[PDB]
DNA sequence: TCGACGGATCC
DNA sequence: GCTGATGCGC
DNA sequence: GGATCCGTCGATCGCATCAGC
């Protein structure tokens, strides 16, 4: 069945009001993205971070309007390093960060431009493009190997600082986080080690799914829709989306967001809310 | 994701 | 710039 | 031996590249 995300909720726990609000989305082609109107929904949605997956775009190639963008001036951007129109990824802020810093400090795992890190003051945001386990499984091996490399560095992170991870983590969770469990359980982003590594990454972190905490029984709740078979026009989707909270921003967590009517790409965006 | 193939296996 | 073919992806 | 099931196994959509010129 289709769905409709609830109002979005502005008052923490405590009833403080939302300070920060943080968008994600996996534009699928950042150039095609911006020439379906992508932008102008960013404009309206006017985060205060903005965080973009799959840009498939080097940065001599980035559009003009990206400059004309004064609420999001601060922009960071990684391609891959030997690999064109592939992946990429970029985080526009409104404040410039204390620090950023690309990949995770593993180079098999730091040549294809997936990660972003921003250090803030009162937390450190990491916007990653996991890497998807393949038609026929061919990358499976790849992936996991990531995933426990993924896992250490966040781990590490956390202890110093709160941590926000958001952005394609290429797993649906559960059998609730897609439309079609049962012929899914062999494909990439559901298979029963890539779900596992999701957990382990929630339980070593720790680490906290936002969405699922604060909705925890919500079903057919996605953020892609393969463009084939016309999937998102029947909401036959998956959630792999994500934003995850180290348990301590918990208090300050006020709303996860799912933006399923912005148009532009396979995924739509997610947008979180914070009290800080 | 879907339909079309198989090759089972039951009524 | 243009055609046609390939890589990638849930 | 005619009908439903049940595991593969191809053809879709969309973006961006590449090889050639
Ligand atoms: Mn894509
Ligand atoms: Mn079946």
């Amino acid at each position: 069945a289709l769905y409709e995300d609830p109002p979005d909720q502005k008052t923490s726990p405590s009833g403080k009001p939302a300070t920060l609000k943080i968008c994600s989305w996996n534009v699928d082609g950042l150039r095609a993205w911006i020439k379906k109107k992508g932008l102008d929904w960013v404009k309206e949605e006017a985060p205060d971070i903005l965080c973009l997956q799959e840009t498939k775009c080097s940065e001599n190639k980035l559009p003009a309007e990206l400059q004309e963008l004064p609420g999001l001036s601060h922009q960071y951007w990684s391609a891959p390093s030997d690999k064109e129109g592939y992946s990429g990824v970029g985080l526009l802020s409104r404040q410039a960060p204390l620090k950023v810093s690309y990949g995770i400090g593993d180079e098999e795992h730091d040549q294809e431009g997936r990660v972003i890190v921003a250090e803030f003051d009162s937390f450190v945001l990491v916007t990653a493009y996991v890497p998807n386990a393949g038609r026929g499984l061919v990358r499976l091996e790849y992936r996991q190997r990531w995933d426990e490399a993924f896992r250490k560095f966040l781990k590490g992170l956390a202890s110093r600082k709160p941590l926000v991870l958001c952005g394609d983590l290429n797993v649906a969770h559960e059998e609730i986080d897609l439309r079609n469990p049962k012929g899914n359980k062999k494909n990439a982003g559901f298979t029963p080690q890539e779900r596992q590594g999701f957990g382990e990454l929630l339980q070593a972190v720790p680490l906290a799914d936002s969405f699922r905490h604060l909705y925890p029984n919500t079903p057919y709740a996605y953020t892609f829709w393969t463009y084939m078979m016309n999937a998102r026009s029947k909401n036959v989707g998956w959630r792999l989306d994500y934003f995850l909270l180290s348990h301590s921003l918990l208090p300050a967590l006020c709303d996860s967001k799912i933006r399923s009517k912005a148009l532009g790409s396979d995924h739509c965006p997610i947008t979180l809310y914070l009290a800080l």
